[PDB]
């Protein structure tokens, strides 16, 4: 067992015990394999659905998988593709109500807010706040510092405002 680095750290994110559970799904595209999915074997549980796409076409979707680069799907293969869709930061991508709130703050309607747009909004309130305090507060919740807040950073951007 060689070359494992994403593998050892993907495989060590679920213990024997929720392996078992994935197990059981992946023994299903593991009907004619052997351990490993394949493209042919992929078809035929395609078609078992009532789809019946193409191997050629079925070849590249592992492609894809293949990130060392081995040409089949392993086991272990279909666990990191657990590992990559557990990550909270994209989970509330799909935010559609920070989407209307993220599009308020841009009253200019660019698709991002400015520091220009925050800054009059903020200093609104009445209170004595300072520039040097707010400025700092925009390239502080940028961890790129790309200038405005887009909806990538909106989302943690609204995950704690307490």
């Amino acid at each position: 067992a060689s070359m494992t680095d994403q593998q050892a750290e993907a495989r060590a994110f679920l213990s024997e015990e929720m392996i078992a559970e994935f197990k059981a799904a992946f023994d299903m595209f593991d009907a004619d394999g052997g351990g490993d999915i394949s493209t042919k074997e992929l078809g035929t549980v395609m078609r078992m659905l009532g789809q019946n796409p193409t191997k050629e076409e079925l070849d590249a979707i592992i492609e894809e998988v293949d990130e060392d680069g081995s040409g089949t799907i392993d086991f272990e293969e279909f666990l990191v593709m657990m590992v990559r869709q557990m990550k909270e930061d994209a989970k509330g991508k799909s935010e559609e109500e920070l989407a209307n709130c993220f599009r308020i703050f841009d009253k200019n309607a660019d698709g991002f807010i400015d520091i220009e747009e925050l800054g009059e909004i903020l200093r609104a309130t009445g209170e004595h706040v300072i520039e040097e305090d707010i400025e700092d507060l925009m390239k502080d919740s940028d961890k790129n510092n790309d200038g405005r807040i887009d909806f990538d950073e909106f989302l943690k951007m609204m995950e704690g405002v307490q």
